[PDB]
Formats: structure tokens, sequence, C-alpha cells
């Protein structure tokens, strides 16, 4: 069966820590940069209320055959629905609770782990999922409050639309002679393939609610070595592609890459956390049950 990769490093900064991201991000990064991502948690008091338009959100997710890969009148599999948040959490709970037989609460995150990659190569059992994936947060606004008069900011809001730490406010300009966070509405085995950021940027991910997201991280070091893996092994149809369309579908079992000397770190991000990738870190996930997560990629 699936073994879980070790865990990357779990930062608490106190509060003098955590008054500026960038300089928090530059002092943990000689142990960072080493496991390519890390999970950085807020002090306790630290709560960010959700500040997305709930009413209106309305959003048709993309449909994900977890074992197309492996599978190698099709076109029309699965039949699309539009859902409000409430409509996809009440489906993702019933798929999962239905899927384990056991409220959703009691799966073990190790659970998911094993058979998510167990059912992506599985051949026998197609298993069909839907995410909510890179909804720009222009739709229907941030999940953190935004100081742009669109909807009301209570007094005790005030410090998360004006923290560092709000997505909103990273540093995106790079540098040169010569951008907005996005939202991911996750459910049980809805999952994203390895990747790097384009200009290799870092990327800041936060949670802001709902069940963990599975991460996999990969160093920069390493990131030739990944790239040669899956090189060998990916299908020699997409071989040949460029790195921007191969990563639509370079999905990969982590053990995988650890049988080929490909150092890979673990974590389960949970509600309230920042997950933050490094330059040219690879990275892959999938999310344990119903979520709700934003993501940015920014400059130092
Ligand atoms: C372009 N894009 C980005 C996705 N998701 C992530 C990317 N990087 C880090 C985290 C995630 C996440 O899903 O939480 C994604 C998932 C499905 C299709 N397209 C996608
Ligand atoms: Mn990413």
């Amino acid at each position: 069966e699936f073994v879980p990769p070790p865990e990357c490093p779990v930062f608490e900064p106190s509060w003098e820590e955590f008054t500026d991201p960038l300089s928090f991000i530059g002092r943990i990064r000689p142990l960072a940069e080493k496991t390519g991502i890390c999970k950085i948690r807020p002090p306790k008091d630290w709560q960010p209320p959700f500040a997305c338009e709930v009413k209106s959100f309305r959003f048709t997710p993309r449909v994900q055959r977890l074992n197309e890969l492996e599978a190698m009148a099709f076109g029309f599999e699965q039949a699309v629905r539009e859902y409000t948040l409430q409509s996809f959490g009440e489906m993702a709970d019933n798929f999962k609770s239905d899927y384990f037989n056991m409220p959703v609460h009691m799966v073990p995150t190790e659970l998911v782990e094993k058979e998510f990659w167990r059912l992506v190569s599985s051949i026998e059992e197609d298993v069909i999922v839907e995410y909510g994936a890179d909804i720009s947060s222009k739709d229907f606004g941030s999940g953190f409050p935004v100081k742009d008069g669109r909807r009301k900011i209570l007094p005790e809001e005030e410090e998360y639309a004006l923290s560092g730490w709000n997505l909103n406010n990273m540093p995106v300009l790079e540098q040169s002679v010569l951008k907005v966070p996005w939202l991911y509405v996750g459910m049980c085995f809805s999952s994203f393939c390895w990747h790097i950021e384009d200009h290799w940027s870092y990327s800041i991910n936060y949670l802001h609610w709902g069940e963990p997201k599975t991460w996999y991280g990969v160093p920069s070091h390493a990131a030739e070595q990944l790239e040669e893996v899956m090189r060998e092994l990916a299908p020699e149809l997409f071989e040949s592609q460029p790195d921007l369309l191969h990563q639509l579908v370079t999905i990969m079992n982590p053990n995988v890459l650890m049988e080929h000397g490909v150092p890979v770190y673990r974590t389960n991000q949970c509600a309230g956390e920042f997950v933050v990738t490094f330059p040219r870190a690879y990275h892959s996930g999938f999310n344990q049950g119903y979520n709700f997560a934003e993501a940015v990629n920014f400059c130092t």
C-alpha cells in the first residue's frame, strides 16, 4: 500500500514573527527551501472572517476522472451540474460518507490518502469527482475581507483586510525592464497534479474552512530529477509535450518518485493554515473533503 512521505516543516510563528510575511518566509527559507513546501500556523487568535458573497456564489466545477491516465462515446462521460457553495457541500459530504460508509469527519486522513492513490492507478474501478478549481476572486470576492467598498467590513475585521497575510496584500509585481488570488472549492479526491508556477514563482495558499488539503512537495534542487522521472514514466503520447501542457496531466504517485531517488514531503493543511511553495518546488495534492482554499503567486 501507499507509504506516506515524510512530513514537511510546520512553523508556529509568534506574534512578533507573524508581523511580516516576506520577512518570516525569508527567515525560514534555509529549511523550507530544502523541502519545497512548508506549513505555517498563524497565532491562535488570528481568525479572519469568511468574506465571499455566499448568497450568489455559483459555479460549475470541472469533472476529474482519477484513473484517466491509467485508462489510456468517450467525451460524454458525465453530466455537468451547476452548484452553490451549499449544494456543492451537500454533494461532497454525501459522496464521501457514501464512499467510506462512515461520517465524513471520522474517515482517517491516511485512509483517504491510501484510497486516492489506489484509485488513480485502478483499472477495475472508475471514480469520478468534481472540483471547483481556479475560480477568480473577482467573481464573488476574496475569502479575505478587502477594503474595496464592495462588501461591508466590520471594525474587528479591518485588521484582516490590512494584514500582510491577507493574500490580496501579497506583492505580485515582478521586477523587469518591460494578478489576484484564485479560489478552490474542494471535495474528497479532487486533486491537482504535479506542477511548478509560472516564472518559478513562490505561491502561498490559505485554507479558509473545511476538511484538510493533502499536499506533496519536492525541493527545487530535485526539480530536474522529477522531470527526468516524468519523461521516463509518463505516457509516451504526452512525452514530447511542452511543460505548460504536460503539467495538465502530470499525475504521479509520490512513492514512484521516492523509489527513483526524488525527495518528497507531505502535509495535511488544515483549516486556518497556510502552505508556502518555494521557487521551482514541484507540488501536487488532493482534498480530504468539502473545503475552501485561496491561493496566489507572489514575489520577493
Ligand atoms: C491551474 N490549477 C491549479 C490547481 N490547483 C492548485 C494548484 N497549486 C496549488 C494548490 C492547488 C489546489 O487545488 O489547492 C488546479 C486544479 C485543477 C485544475 N487546474 C488547476
Ligand atoms: Mn500551484
